[PDB]
């Protein structure tokens, strides 16, 4: 669940955080409205753990694996039941229109999967329709990701909050004029080159269940508007996502840590880990 | 009004946060559960007052100004008008013995005050009226309540950036400590012991605040550990606010100010971390205190 109130945790002894010591010299650790940008070294995950378990927090992830996509299945789950939200409850919403190509998984206890059965504008509907039909009832908070991926390292309870997105790898250290935003003033999307906080990749967003379904369907009923008027914002739902995202600000910002592709960008010193990667 | 939702902002101008950039090198500006500790240069006020003002935010300040403390109330609130949440909904409630002493000031819109006619020490009094008040008043009245001390001026900005669930403030003489230095109450009789081996803060207990519920947990919860110690014959080291930390580090605060918001110069001087002196003792006999 979601607990209206702090959680009163047990006696836990852990370093002392230190005052006069920067928790990293080399980046930005939190943003201008004060949400945290979660990096390694940010966070003491032994305490973040007790908050969230004595909520009993249950998280969802939606991945959608259409066509050949059915194949990078396998990798995602076994990947994901190494370093995804180990220790909580999960729930995977695997949407797909092979059922039978879902490849049989051991998924540890308090996880569950499920199978969902069947375009950008699509998943933001679908997503958004499912939340009202069913993850609301079911999930606490809702993670959704791309199925081409792997989990190389943890990625936990240090995500969750009520919205948050995840700095696109191309774009983390360029100015906001260089961000490939839509740009047209006619398109839903619309950015000009004087906002802009962050860019964000469309492949890894978050939230709980209601900011969620929220984001979803402004960004479909966006994309709807701007396709009556012969518009195709140039990057699809993630130009939506951004511009969702610029008004609308996340509670916590992902580091590149967690959306990174080692074979096209390398490793950058700034990432201390590199949690969920692109597959050649 | 706090919704439950995220508030939509419109169009603003304002400098692109630089992702490879820092904003302190210096100092802890997030706490290992992921609360911003609020410095000057980690905020952008601009962007925070809209998303407070668009909810139309009203922060209530509460006062004890009990016999010759009333003196202090003149000069803590006039310089509450020119720093305090300026551009926001204001609700002073002093809590004092004597109504008639409270000063005649002049107040911006949307600005009001209040004034709270008032077997155990006082300091179990200011948190059980306080836990009071938020059922009687504050629930129904504010948005965010915020308890300090009334010997004091505001001498630079104080505003939304500190609003939160709940918040507790840096002492002045500990944020460089080690937590084995921390006065906690080392008692293991008392309600509020910490041991040596705990401890993320020493937070001082004239600054706190949160939401009116979370205050009102905080409160209730520190009045009914000081009734425990008084059956016990136990009063700890530092009261209140002993008490205060115990909870604070039971439930973790979702910001954490800096000593930016509680300082006193002419015993600590001005050290290099402090960019601003915003909220600062006032000396008993300073010229505007009467
Ligand atoms: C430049 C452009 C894209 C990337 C990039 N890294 S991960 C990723 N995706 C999108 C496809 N699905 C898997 C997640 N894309 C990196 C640099
Ligand atoms: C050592 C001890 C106390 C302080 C200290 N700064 S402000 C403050 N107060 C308490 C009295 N009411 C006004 C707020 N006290 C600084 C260093
Ligand atoms: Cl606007
Ligand atoms: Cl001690």
């Amino acid at each position: 669940a979601i607990g209206e109130f702090m959680v009163s945790l047990p006696r836990m002894v852990y370093p002392q955080p230190k005052v006069l010591t920067p928790c990293r010299k080399d980046v930005l650790v939190v943003t201008p409205w004060l949400a945290p940008i979660v990096w390694e070294g940010t966070f003491n995950i032994d305490i973040l753990n007790e908050q969230f378990r004595l909520q009993n927090t249950t998280i969802g992830l939606t991945v959608f694996a259409i066509k050949k996509y059915v194949a990078f299945l396998k990798l995602f789950l076994e990947t994901a039941e190494k370093h995804f939200m180990v220790g909580h409850r999960v729930h995977y919403y695997v949407f797909t229109d092979q059922p039978a190509a879902v490849p049989r998984v051991t998924l540890g206890t308090g996880r569950q999967l499920s199978v969902l059965e069947v375009v950008s504008m699509r998943r933001m509907e679908m997503i958004s329709d499912f939340c009202e039909r069913r993850f609301l009832s079911e999930v606490d908070y809702l993670v959704c990701v791309d199925v081409d991926m792997e989990f190389r390292d943890h990625v936990g309870v240090e995500i969750l909050t009520p919205l948050f997105g995840t700095l696109h790898p191309s774009f983390y250290g360029s100015s906001r004029e260089a961000f490939t935003y839509e740009r047209r003033p006619q398109s839903q999307a619309y950015i000009p080159k004087d906002e802009g906080d962050f860019y964000y990749m469309g492949a890894f967003f978050g939230g709980s269940v209601q900011e969620v379904q929220r984001l979803t369907r402004a960004c479909h009923q966006a994309m709807m508007v701007d396709q009556a008027n012969g518009i195709e914002a140039v990057w699809h739902d993630e130009s939506h996502l951004n511009k969702y995202l610029l008004r609308h600000k996340p509670t916590k910002v992902l580091s590149p840590e967690y959306l990174w592709d080692q074979q096209l960008l390398g490793w950058p010193a700034v990432l201390r880990k590199l949690r969920f990667t692109a597959v050649p």
